């Protein structure tokens, strides 16, 4: 057993709050906000050795990142930002920082009861997205 066992699996979005406002704060344009905000992604998390993979599959976009904790990587986000990302585990929470154009946003993933809760923060704006096992 290891670091991220409780995250591994296939998860489906069941609720979202304030995501349009988060996307506005990030700089996502109108059309992308509308289509992205409609999506009901599945999130697939797996681990092989030290490499964690997070896939997001939806009608909007299919994305995949693979990474080692603490080791920076280049990421093209679903809204087409080219960012430098670093993901760490802090007290059982996966903390994903993205940097681009002198800006920064943090995405936290945590297990709470049977859910996987995703908190996205840009400056003062937070969005909460709740996923359940598929
Ligand atoms: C533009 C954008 C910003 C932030 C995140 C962070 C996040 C939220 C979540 O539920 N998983 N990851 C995702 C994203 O794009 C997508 C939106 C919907 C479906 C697929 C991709």
């Amino acid at each position: 057993s290891h670091m991220c066992d409780a995250f591994v699996g296939t998860w489906k979005l069941v609720s979202s709050e304030n995501f349009d406002d988060y996307m506005k704060e990030v700089g996502v344009g109108f059309a992308t906000r509308k289509v992205a905000g409609m999506a009901k992604p599945n999130m697939i998390i797996s681990v092989n050795g030290d490499v964690i993979t997070i896939k997001s599959e939806s009608t909007f976009k299919n994305t995949e990142i693979s990474f080692i904790l603490g080791q920076e990587f280049d990421e093209v986000t679903a809204d087409d930002r080219k960012v430098k990302s670093t993901i760490t585990l802090d007290g059982g929470v996966l903390v994903h920082v993205q940097k681009w154009d002198g800006k920064s946003t943090t995405i936290k993933r945590k297990r709470e009861d049977d859910k996987l809760v995703v908190e996205c923060v840009m400056k003062g704006v937070t969005s909460t997205r709740v996923y359940e096992r598929a």
